[PDB]
């Protein structure tokens, strides 16, 4: 059995909890980048986890267009999200995944964990169109702020329990 780890990230959140994904798999496995996937041949894989992080409530671009290349795949997700990991937004973020990878492929599970938000992100919504287009969302400035030390060890915990239920322990 042949399990990939295939991911995006910006500011590395996603792929500090896809490396630790990948060190909790026994047996045979690879991890990239997506923008290396010409290094692998996807029907040598039985798994594919795709690592996205959340832009507006769904799989960013790149991780989105990768899923859509794929076709009847035995598929997962680890996501990154600055919301609070019991927040009905990461809720609905887990759903959207879910409906992402389901479309097409054979999605068994997926995991969500917390991610900063970056230095550039966090600049941003003090200005114009972001601090006008999330005023009345609850609690805006904690959620940051609480985010800021994520991913940390309470992730990587999720990511143990994830591959621990769906590959090895
Ligand atoms: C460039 C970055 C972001 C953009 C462009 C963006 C855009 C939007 C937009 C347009 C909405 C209104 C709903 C809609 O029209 O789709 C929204 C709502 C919301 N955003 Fe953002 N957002 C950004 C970053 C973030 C971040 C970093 C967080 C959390 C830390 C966040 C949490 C929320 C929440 C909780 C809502 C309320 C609606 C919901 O629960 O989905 N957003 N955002
Ligand atoms: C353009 C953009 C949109 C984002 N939208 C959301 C969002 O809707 N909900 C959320 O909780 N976090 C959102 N975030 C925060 C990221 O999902 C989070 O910081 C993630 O861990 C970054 O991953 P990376 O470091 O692998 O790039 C957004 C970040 C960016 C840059």
């Amino acid at each position: 059995m042949k399990t990939l780890i295939i991911y995006s990230s910006e500011t590395g959140n996603t792929k500090m909890v896809c490396e630790k994904a990948f060190e909790y798999i026994n047996g045979e496995k690879v991890i990239i980048p997506i923008k290396e996937e010409d290094s692998i041949n996807l029907d040598e894989f039985d798994n594919i986890v795709v690592g996205t992080w959340i832009d507006k409530a769904n799989a960013n671009a790149e991780a989105r267009k990768f899923i859509n290349t794929l076709s009847n795949k035995k598929i997962f997700f680890i996501g990154t999200l600055a919301a609070s990991l019991e927040s009905e937004h990461a809720k609905k973020c887990f759903n959207n995944l879910t409906k992402l990878c389901s479309k097409k492929n054979n999605f068994v599970d997926g995991v969500l964990t917390r991610g900063k938000v970056s230095k550039d992100l966090q600049e941003k919504f003090t200005k114009f169109p972001l601090n006008i287009i999330h005023k009345f969302v609850p609690n805006m400035k904690e959620i940051i702020l609480e985010a800021d030390c994520h991913p940390n060890e309470s992730d990587f915990l999720l990511i143990k329990g994830f591959i621990d239920k769906n590959f090895n322990y």
